[PDB]
């Protein structure tokens, strides 16, 4: 929807 699940990018609290 407008983001990826924390299995592809980096996964991580990133702000």
């Amino acid at each position: 929807p407008m983001t990826l699940p924390e299995n592809y990018f980096s996964e991580r609290p990133y702000h």
